[PDB]
């Protein structure tokens, strides 16, 4: 059985190798067992300095929800998270900007929607529209990562043409795609 929870499912991954793109940030999510799990419920993480993986930096980078780390990961020079689940949107038009330091890559319903496949300093960026045909719990995944130095994660949503955004957080996000009640 499977935690329903109000966020998405977390991984966190360290490495002593340089994470430089997605691809290598995805090469180590598949060669090994995550080093923490955690419920991501307020995807707002960051900023800190001094290498996302080091001391206790994963912990304050991701604030509240760090509360529901599966252990404290040992010190790595490079680092990253995977996230998945479900969020609950309209049928519409949205657009993500978001706010990161390094790369990342959001997909949802299978295709990218969010993606800056290299290394940068934090920079935000404001991302072309996607379409959601039927309302309902569309399926999300995100991958960020820091290759050191600073780290910063925020993707908000624009529902309304980029007039306000919104972090994805608790009040739609689902673990599972069914409705919590947490
Ligand atoms: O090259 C990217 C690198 O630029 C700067 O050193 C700040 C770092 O956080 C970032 O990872
Ligand atoms: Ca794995
Ligand atoms: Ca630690
Ligand atoms: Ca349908
Ligand atoms: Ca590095
Ligand atoms: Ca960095």
């Amino acid at each position: 059985p499977d935690s329903l929870f109000a966020g998405l499912v977390g991984e966190y991954y360290g490495t002593n190798s340089q994470l430089n793109n997605i691809s290598d940030f995805r090469a180590l999510v598949d060669s090994k067992e995550a080093d923490a799990t955690f419920e991501a419920a307020n995807i707002s993480y960051g900023r800190g300095s001094s290498d996302v993986a080091k001391g206790t930096h994963l912990q304050e980078f991701l604030g509240s929800d760090a509360s529901t780390l599966s252990t404290d990961p040992g010190d790595n020079t490079d680092g990253g998270i995977y996230l998945q689940g479900y969020v609950y949107l309209e049928a519409g038009t949205y657009n993500f900007k978001v706010t990161a330091d390094d790369g990342y890559e959001i997909t949802i319903n299978g295709n990218p929607v969010a993606t800056v496949d290299n290394n940068q300093s934090v920079y935000t960026v404001t991302h072309a529209s996607f379409t959601i045909s039927e309302s309902g719990y569309q399926a999300i995944d995100m991958i960020w990562w820091d290759q050191g130095g600073d780290y910063v994660f925020q993707p908000t949503l624009s529902a309304d043409g980029g007039s306000t955004y919104f972090v994805l957080d608790s009040a739609i996000l689902s673990s599972t795609g069914e409705t919590p009640y947490t």
